[PDB]
């Protein structure tokens, strides 16, 4: 029937030998009709704690009856002195409350961690030492699954985490009925850095497989990659050479119905909220979970979190305070491998970067662009969602932001131009004329000096590089209408200095 695994922490109660002596669990007419009648199992030694402690472990299989109800047991030892009693120390006949739920039984197999054992030979000192030692043993007994690599493995792992967690966050106490830890006031934060730094050990020297397993574990316990998440995102970097073989690693396990996408999500919202930059390299798992839909030709129309491949992030935020982007383009170049694997990522990096380093981008990246030249477009799309800054740029007349503008649009046409004949037919649209359209709009409505005439120039020509290329009419109407208004705004009083000496603008 139903399986139950005992594991019981001995400590200081006594210095004693791994088996001095025994362990034992003796449960009521409910574990099973043998009611105090014996001991109903006995624990056997597979591992010593060392350091103050020892452990022995014991299995027994009753019948299924147990699901969906609640269990009394108790501990009792042999010692050669007695037969004794364990106690626990509860401000108040008693009992101990096991249980089994229904849903997390997939094997049928029930491992009842978190057990103490508590005896007459200051209760915080034995919960906090047991609960790490406990919640690490955990981890090495579940981790020691990961030896084995295969779905059957990883799903036995996800099942077993989640039934000790299922201990974890409810090891009820019973008085009169039992519910939720009350003996403890849920304390943690002491075992979880311990946990933190020996999750970390363990893990550190397939990395992604590992990386995800530990941000399974992360997650389920409320853990956070304590001011040091940049070491998991290392493990979530692929080295991989092509799509093929990143997405046969990632299959595997990602395959397994689990919430991937929300735990990856908070994992780089955290690197983003505490401003570090190695997160760039974990993208590629949360595109692999976002299942995202393709590239609508229409893309303008989309928000930028969904063209940027970043459903729940608040990219823009880190966007703007992170200041240290020479680091960011540095770890960009160093990864530029992931561009190779991952279509979508050459819009989140894009997006990511604040405006003036966007041209660095795109010379950094542009023989990537030059293997995937439907990427260029990107950056079409990419400078209109910039485009609310751009013109709070273009509004305050800095020679060094206007000329990152100018720089910006003469990359672009080099871009359109020198990649002409290579750009896929089937990406190409004309909505692009459209985001085009707009940014010239957006140049001319904002650019109010003459001598800037260079950026509309080139917006417009930009839009003849699109119209060669392939609403287009409406695309060119517009276009020349903004640039007539941009005329009509700069040359505000007529051609000449009528007394022939001199032109009204040197420049017109």
């Amino acid at each position: 029937g139903v399986t139950v695994f005992f594991h019981a922490i001995i400590s200081l109660h006594f210095p004693f030998n791994p088996d001095l002596h025994k362990v034992f669990i003796r449960g009521g007419e409910e574990f099973g009709e043998s009611k105090w009648d014996s001991n109903i199992c006995e624990l056997h030694y597979t591992r010593d704690l060392g350091h103050d402690r020892v452990l022995v472990e014991g299995i027994v299989c009753i019948s299924k009856k147990h699901l969906d109800k609640y269990i009394p047991y108790k501990y009792v030892i042999y010692n050669g002195e007695s037969f004794e009693y364990e106690f626990i120390y509860k401000h108040q006949y008693v009992n101990r409350c096991l249980f089994i739920k229904s849903s997390l039984l997939g094997s049928g197999d029930w491992h009842q961690y978190y057990d103490i054992v508590y005896m007459k030979p200051g209760p915080r000192k034995d919960l906090v030492k047991g609960k790490q030692i406990a919640a690490a043993l955990m981890l090495d007994s579940t981790f020691s699954i990961l030896q084995t690599w295969d779905t059957i493995n990883l799903n036995s792992f996800f099942t077993q985490f989640e039934q000790f967690c299922f201990v974890l966050q409810q090891p009820m106490i019973y008085e009169g009925q039992a519910q939720l830890w009350t003996d403890l006031q849920y304390r943690e934060k002491e075992v979880k850095r311990y946990l933190w730094q020996h999750l970390k050990k363990h893990v550190v020297p397939s990395k992604l497989k590992t990386g995800l397993i530990v941000l399974f574990v992360v997650e389920k316990i409320e853990l956070l990659l304590e001011g040091s998440l940049d070491w998991l995102c290392h493990l979530l970097t692929s080295d991989a050479s092509s799509p093929d073989e990143f997405h046969r690693d990632l299959s595997h396990i990602l395959g397994i119905p689990q919430s991937w996408r929300l735990y990856l999500v908070n994992l780089c919202q955290r690197c983003m909220d505490t401003r570090t930059y190695t997160w760039l390299g974990a993208l590629p798992v949360l595109h692999c979970c976002m299942e995202l839909a393709p590239r609508h030709k229409d893309a303008w129309r989309q928000p930028e979190d969904t063209w940027a491949a970043l459903e729940g992030l608040s990219f823009s935020p880190f966007r703007e305070q992170m200041l240290d982007t020479s680091s960011l383009l540095q770890f960009m170049r160093e990864k530029q491998h992931l561009l190779s694997i991952d279509e979508p990522l050459f819009r989140s990096w894009f997006s990511l970067l604040p405006l003036s380093h966007l041209v660095m981008y795109m010379e950094n990246f542009i023989e990537h662009l030059g293997r995937f030249p439907a990427h260029i477009l990107d950056c079409l799309s990419g400078i209109y969602y910039r485009l609310p800054g751009l013109e709070q740029v273009l509004n305050t007349q800095d020679v060094q932001d206007v000329q990152n503008v100018q720089n910006i649009l003469e990359m672009l046409l080099r871009l359109l131009d020198t990649y002409r004949d290579k750009i896929p037919e089937e990406a190409l649209s004309p909505s692009y004329l459209t985001v085009c359209l707009k940014l010239h709009e957006a140049i001319c409505s904002s650019t109010k000096l003459l001598k800037f005439y260079e950026l509309p120039a080139l917006s417009a020509e930009i839009v003849c590089r699109m119209i060669r290329l392939l609403s287009v009419q409406t695309v060119f109407q517009g276009t020349l209408a903004a640039t007539k208004r941009w005329l009509r705004e700069v040359f505000t009083k007529n051609m000449l200095t009528s007394s022939g000496a001199s032109f009204t603008y040197v420049k017109e």
